[PDB]
């Protein structure tokens, strides 16, 4: 799978900008001081998780998600977005 | 700004992965047929929302998200994340 990155520039009709927003997805909200995941690059707080070993997380709920991160064995590779420059 | 696709791989020490997940962020959760998202090369059902006229939604509650939105003017420019080929 891919992730694809673009701008959609919309314009207000009668009814509005016709659609609507959700709230939903998964990010890093700790991470342990001194940890595999503190180690220098790898995760930061706030990086949203996109694929837990290729998986997508697209869809999943929390708890979907938790569990597939912990039936994910000893080695996890995670696909994330980070925003830099903010 | 910007936004970082990255890979990080993590093996479990004594304590685990060393961070955990939590819930948020902004979605397109509906798209009005017909209307202004819809037309072809715009909006999709399940787009994350990165950017509103450039501003960040990073950290944002829907809340804040959707009344960014509406102060966004007559036209609006949305930078998204999509997933492909899944």
């Amino acid at each position: 799978m891919g992730w694809e990155e673009l701008t959609v520039e919309l314009e207000k009709d009668g009814e509005g900008l016709g659609f609507s927003l959700g709230d939903g997805g998964i990010f890093v909200s700790s991470v342990v001081p001194g940890g595999p995941a503190a180690r220098a690059g790898r995760l930061r707080v706030g990086d949203r998780i996109l694929e837990v070993n290729g998986v997508s997380v697209e869809g999943l709920t929390l708890e979907e998600a938790v569990k597939l991160l912990r039936s994910s064995g000893t080695t996890v590779t995670l696909t994330v977005l980070r925003e830099r420059g903010g």
